[PDB]
C-alpha cells in the first residue's frame, strides 16, 4: 500500500517513504542539489525499539553528573544527576517544579558529551549508523561523504552521533519559545526522532498541540498527519535556505535595536543563537525582506535532512529524543571551505 514518495510544504519538501530503498539516490539528489531540506519517514520500524526507551537511559546512565537548560529563561541547572530528566521525561509529578511549583521545561545538556556516544553506548551506535536513510551519503566512510577525505583548509565535523533529548513546550506563553534557537551549521545533518514521550498528569494537553502547528503554518497535507492516521507529532521545525541567512541577519539587527539591543553593525545575531522567529517574526521576514521558509513537523520515525548553512530552529510540542549525525556532501562541501 506504499509509493516510493510524497510531497510537503505545498510541493517544495521531498518526503522519502521507505527508508532502506536501494534507489532513494535517483529521487533525493536533485531536491539536495537545489539546497532544499528532505524528510525520510518510516526509521522507527527499523530500530529495536527496546534501546530509545526513557526508563532504560535512566536504569543504565542515571548516577551520570549533568547540566540542564530551562528552555522558558535559559537559566542553567548545574551538577544535578541524570535520572532527576529522564524520570520527569513523561510522568509530569516526578518533573523538577520551579520555585511556584510549575512542571518545568528542561533540555539535556550534552548528553552523552562531546564524541563519547559511542564508546558510552556501543549497541545503540550500531543500531542507529545501520539502519540511517540514504547511506552512501550519511555513514562515516560513505562514498559520498567528504568528512574523512578533506585537507584542513576545510572544517571537519566532530564525531558523532550526538543526542538531543527535552521535554515538551506545553503553555500559550511557550509557542514563542525554541527548543533550539535559530542557529546554521558549515556540515549536513540527518536528525531521526527515536522517542515521542506524550505525558500523563496534566494529561489532556492535546488542545495546545493544534494551535501550535496551524500559527506554526505548517502545511493541510501535515495536519493531516494527525487526525487521519494517528501518528505521534515530535517538533516543529523551520529551515530557511542558505540563500536567505544574510537577510535573517539584517532582520534580526533591526529588532535587536527595536528592542533597545546595543550590538555593533556587523555582528552575527545567528551565529548568537539567542532568536526563536514566532509568528510575528515569521511574517515580518516574509512580508519586509521576500523570505519564505519550511515549516516541517517531525513524527516518530522521521529523519529530517538539513543543508550545510541553512539557518533553523526546532520546537518540541511532546518530550523528544532525537539522534543526529554529520556529514559532508559534495553539492554543499563550499560552505565549510576556510577562504573566499
Ligand atoms: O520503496 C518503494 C516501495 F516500497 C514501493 C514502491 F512502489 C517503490 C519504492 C521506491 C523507493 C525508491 N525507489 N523505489
Ligand atoms: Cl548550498
Ligand atoms: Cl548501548
Ligand atoms: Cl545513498
Ligand atoms: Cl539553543
Ligand atoms: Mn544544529
Amino acid at each position: 500500500s506504499m509509493t516510493s514518495h510524497s510531497w510537503l510544504c505545498d510541493g517544495r519538501l521531498l518526503c522519502l517513504h521507505d527508508p532502506s530503498n536501494k534507489n532513494n539516490w535517483k529521487i533525493f539528489r536533485e531536491c539536495w542539489k537545489q539546497g532544499q531540506p528532505v524528510l525520510v519517514s518510516g526509521v522507527h520500524k527499523k530500530l529495536k525499539s527496546e534501546l530509545w526507551k526513557p526508563e532504560a537511559f535512566s536504569q543504565e546512565f542515571g548516577d551520570q553528573d549533568v547540566d540542564l537548560v530551562n528552555c522558558r529563561n535559559c537559566a542553567i541547572i548545574s551538577d544535578v544527576k541524570v535520572r532527576d530528566f529522564w524520570d520527569g521525561f513523561e510522568i509530569i509529578c516526578k518533573r523538577l517544579r520551579s520555585e511556584d511549583g510549575q512542571p518545568m521545561v528542561l533540555k539535556l545538556k550534552d548528553w552523552p558529551p562531546g564524541e563519547d556516544f559511542r564508546d558510552m553506548m556501543p549497541t545503540r551506535f550500531e543500531d542507529l549508523m545501520e539502519n540511517l536513510p540514504l547511506p552512501e551519503y550519511t555513514k562515516r566512510d560513505g562514498r559520498l561523504n567528504l568528512a574523512s577525505r578533506l585537507p584542513s583548509y576545510f572544517v571537519r565535523p566532530d564525531l558523532g552521533p550526538k543526542m538531543y533529548n527535552a521535554y515538551g513546550l506545553i503553555t500559550a506563553e511557550d509557542r514563542r519559545v525554541g527548543t533550539t534557537n535559530l542557529h546554521l551549521d558549515v556540515s549536513d545533518a540527518v536528525n531521526v526522532m527515536v522517542y515521542v514521550g506524550i505525558p500523563i498528569g496534566e494529561g489532556a494537553h492535546d488542545e495546545e498541540v493544534l494551535k501550535t502547528i496551524d500559527e506554526g503554518d505548517a502545511d493541510e497535507v501535515t495536519k493531516e498527519r494527525i487526525h487521519d492516521h494517528k501518528e505521534k507529532p515530535g517538533a516543529l521545525w523551520h529551515i530557511y535556505a542558505a540563500k536567505d541567512a544574510e537577510k535573517i541577519r539584517e532582520l534580526l539587527r533591526k529588532v535587536g535595536e527595536e528592542q533597545g539591543q546595543e550590538n555593533p553593525p556587523d555582528h552575527d545575531p545567528i551565529h548568537d543563537q539567542s532568536w526563536y522567529l514566532d509568528q510575528t517574526l515569521r511574517k515580518r521576514l516574509y512580508e519586509e525582506y521576500g523570505v519564505q521558509g519550511w515549516a516541517i513537523v517531525q513524527f516518530l520515525g522521521d529523519a529530517v535532512f538539513i543543508p550545510a548553512g541553512a539557518p533553523h530552529q526546532v520546537h518540541n510540542l511532546y518530550s523528544c529524543i532525537k539522534v543526529a549525525e554529520d556529514f559532508v556532501s559534495p553539492e554543499h562541501v563550499k560552505h565549510c571551505f576556510r577562504l573566499t
